[PDB]
């Protein structure tokens, strides 16, 4: 059960989440861009994506594993980054901080996924 527990990573990345969603920082990844406000989005994003996307793809069940969500939330910032690549915008720098909170926090999800698995795989 709970030591090397392959299900702990679920409640670990809402608890991230959750602290996300209060950061003033993540005010504009909170929802997807609305494709009329911005429609020059899509000219430039292949695959767009939100916290509230990621939020409720973990709620629905369809991450596999915490690098799998990982993932996603990496697409926010390599989006953002593409979007807003000038160091001179203000919101190149919201994505630049909350992008380093978020590495900091996911940094122990993924090493103790890793470590769940590699124990269960050897026994
Ligand atoms: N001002 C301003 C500004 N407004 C957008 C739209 C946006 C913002 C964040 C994520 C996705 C899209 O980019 C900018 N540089």
């Amino acid at each position: 059960s709970m030591s090397y527990d392959i299900q702990a990573w679920k409640k670990q990345c809402e608890e991230l989440l959750n602290l996300i969603f209060q950061c003033e920082d993540s005010e504009p990844f909170r929802q997807p861009v609305d494709l009329l406000e911005y429609p020059d989005y899509r000219d430039i994003i292949d695959t767009p994506m939100d916290f509230a996307t990621v939020r409720e793809t973990l709620e629905a069940g369809n991450y596999e594993s915490p690098m799998e969500l990982c993932k996603d939330v990496r697409l926010i910032f390599s989006n953002s980054k593409a979007y807003t690549p000038s160091k001179r915008s203000r919101i190149y720098s919201m994505s630049l901080r909350l992008s380093a909170f978020f590495e900091e926090h996911i940094s122990s999800v993924l090493s103790d996924y890793k470590s769940a698995l590699r124990f269960h795989k050897r026994n």
